[PDB]
């Protein structure tokens, strides 16, 4: 409350750390549906059923031009890209799949990383 904080957690390392943990999710084998953004001209039904479309590339565009006010609105769009997967691709297809294998992948770094 007013003039009673909890002890300062060192955040100025945040954007280092999050910005290397993009990297790996960009290299990793099963990225490839999640690095651009979907093509809203060529995917039928994707404009009306997706109310927030989020890839990689649009990721890394608002964390390099201070567009994160903190990590948590960072791991919140990152968790968009496979919400968005999971509510237009069937669990049992290469997408779907990829969409699993990469939220695994950042939950753990996340984890290991911050927690």
């Amino acid at each position: 409350s007013m003039s009673v904080k909890k002890p300062k957690r060192d955040d100025s390392k945040d954007l280092a750390l999050c910005s290397m943990i993009l990297t790996e999710m960009e290299t990793h084998e099963d990225a490839w549906p999640f690095l651009l953004p979907v093509n809203l001209k060529l995917v039928p039904g994707y404009k009306k059923v997706i109310k927030k479309p989020m890839d990689f590339s649009t990721i890394r565009e608002k964390l390099s031009s201070g567009q994160y006010p903190n990590l948590e609105t960072f791991a919140l769009d990152v968790r968009l890209v496979f919400d968005n997967c999971e509510t237009f691709n069937e669990d049992d297809s290469d997408i779907g799949r990829a969409g699993h294998n990469m939220r695994k992948y950042f939950e753990k770094k996340w984890t290991d990383t911050f927690k």
